[PDB]
C-alpha cells in the first residue's frame, strides 16, 4: 500500500531523508497529499515558498503578475525526488491570461559571476518543460513557431497536436511519460506529442529554440545532455506570476 | 463604443479627469483623435509644447536640429495615463536622417541638487525606448553594439532582428507589448525583439548599456525597477530635434 520515497532537503543535497508515500495497485505514488508539502520545496531552496499554498486539496500558486520576475516569496517548486523512467500524471487549472509550466528532468543549477560569486540559473535551463497556458488570453500563445508555446507544447520546440485544452478555470490533465529516452505529452487524455532525448532529432530542435547553442550556451549544454550525467532530475512546477491549481498528483516508476 | 479613461494634467498629478475615447471590437481605445491633444502634454509639464502641432490627422514635432538638446518650446510628449499590461499599436514616419522614439512605462522623475532644488530628469532614464530612426542616414545606425541603436531596437541593448524599416518619409507601423514582464517590439507587422522585465537577463542588459550601474547610477535604479513600485507608466514620444510623424495611435488594456 506504501512505499518509501527518498527525498533531499536544500540544494544539491542528497537525498538522505524518505517518506512512506501511497501507490496503488498498478504503481502510481501519489506525491500530493492533498494536506502537506512533504517532499516539495522551492527550486534553489531549503524550504517551499510561502506564495505556493494549498487550497482545496490543490497545490496553488498566488502569482502578483510579474512574468519571469518571481517577486516576493515566490520562485519555482520541485518535489525533491529525482526520477528517471516514470509516468507523471496531474491536473492543472489555470486563471484567465496566466501562464506556468511542469518541469521534468529538471538540475538546480549554479554558475560563478566574474567575481566567483555564486548565480542560481533558471530551472528552465536544464529541464524540458510542459507549458500551461490560458491559450485563448496570454500573448505567448501567439508567439513562437506553429503554436508550439501553447498549453502542454514542450515550450518553445514541439507544438501539441491535437491543441485539445480546455479554456481559462477548467481543469486540464496532463501527462509526462520519459521512458529511457522516450517522451510523450498527453493533455486531456491524448497523446499531443512525442520525441527521443539525446537524439540528433533533440539537438536539432535544441538549436531551432532560444535554448540553442547560439543564443544560450550554458542551456544548450544543460539541455543537450538532459538529466545531467544520470540522466534524472525532478518533477517541478513553475511561478510564472500567474494563479494556477495543480491536484491528483502521481508518479509511476517505470522500471 | 467609448471607454473612459483617466489621465494626469501635470507633474506627478493625480489622474483626477477622464476622457471618452473610442473603443473596436477588439479592445483598441484610439488615444490620439486625430484632431486635438486631449491627454496628451509634455513630459514634466502641464501643457503640449509648441513644437508639437497636429499636421493631417498627424501627431507631429518639429524639430530644429538640435539632437538631445530639446531647445525652444519642446520636450517629450507624454499621453497623461499610467498603463501597465498593454498593447501599443502606432505608425510612424520620420524625415531624412530623423531621429526619435516611443517611450513606454515612462515615470516622471525629479532629483534633488546640492542646494535642495528640484532637476527634471530624462524620460528616458526611466522609460525604455522603442528607437525611431532613419536607418540609412542617421550615425546612430553605426553607433552602439550589434546595430542596437536602430528603429525599433530597445536603444542601446536589444537590436531589432530582422531590421525591416521602410525607407524615410515612408509609414512603419510599430507594436509594443507589454504583458506581465513580458515584452515584444513589433515593426511592420513583425516581432523583431523579446525580453523579460525585472530579471537576472534584464539587469545583465542595463549593466552592459550606457544606464549601467557605474556610468548611470539613477538611470540603472529606475530601469532595474522599471516602472516603479506598481510597474506602470507613460506611453510617450521623443523630442530628438527632428521632424517626425505619428498616427493612428491605439492601445488595448491587456488585462
Ligand atoms: O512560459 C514561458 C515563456 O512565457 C517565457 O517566460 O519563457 C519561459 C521559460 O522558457 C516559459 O516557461
Ligand atoms: O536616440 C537616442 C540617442 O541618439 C541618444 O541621444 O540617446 C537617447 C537616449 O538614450 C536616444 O533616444
Ligand atoms: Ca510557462
Ligand atoms: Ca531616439
Amino acid at each position: 500500500n506504501e512505499v518509501a520515497v527518498s527525498y533531499s532537503k536544500s540544494l544539491k543535497a542528497a537525498e538522505m531523508d524518505s517518506l512512506q508515500l501511497p501507490v496503488d495497485a498498478d504503481g502510481y505514488i501519489t506525491i500530493f497529499d492533498g494536506k502537506t508539502f512533504n517532499g516539495w520545496r522551492g527550486y534553489g531552496k531549503d524550504r517551499v515558498p510561502s506564495k505556493w499554498t494549498i487550497e482545496d486539496g490543490c497545490i496553488k500558486f498566488n502569482g502578483s503578475g510579474g512574468g519571469e520576475a518571481q517577486d516576493g516569496d515566490g520562485g519555482d517548486l520541485i518535489f525533491a525526488h529525482k526520477f528517471k523512467n516514470f509516468e507523471l500524471e496531474m491536473e492543472w487549472k489555470v486563471s484567465k491570461g496566466g501562464n506556468s509550466g511542469i518541469f521534468y528532468l529538471a538540475q538546480e543549477v549554479t554558475s560563478k559571476d566574474k567575481d566567483g560569486n555564486d548565480v542560481l540559473e533558471p530551472i528552465y535551463i536544464s529541464a524540458p518543460e510542459y507549458q500551461v497556458l490560458d491559450n485563448d488570453n496570454h500573448p505567448d500563445a501567439k508567439l513562437g513557431k506553429d503554436n508550439n508555446r501553447q498549453s502542454a507544447s514542450l515550450y518553445d520546440m514541439i507544438p501539441a497536436v491535437p491543441q485539445n485544452a480546455k479554456p481559462f478555470g477548467e481543469w486540464n490533465k496532463a501527462k509526462i511519460m520519459v521512458y529511457k529516452g522516450t517522451v510523450v505529452h498527453g493533455q486531456n487524455d491524448e497523446n499531443v506529442l512525442e520525441y527521443h532525448l539525446w537524439t540528433k532529432q533533440w539537438t536539432d530542435l535544441l538549436q531551432a529554440s532560444k535554448f540553442s547553442q547560439d543564443k544560450w550556451p550554458l542551456a544548450f549544454e544543460l539541455l543537450n545532455n538532459c538529466g545531467g550525467e544520470n540522466h534524472e532530475g525532478f518533477i517541478g512546477m513553475q511561478d510564472h506570476g500567474d494563479d494556477v491549481w495543480f491536484r491528483n498528483i502521481r508518479v509511476k516508476v517505470l522500471d
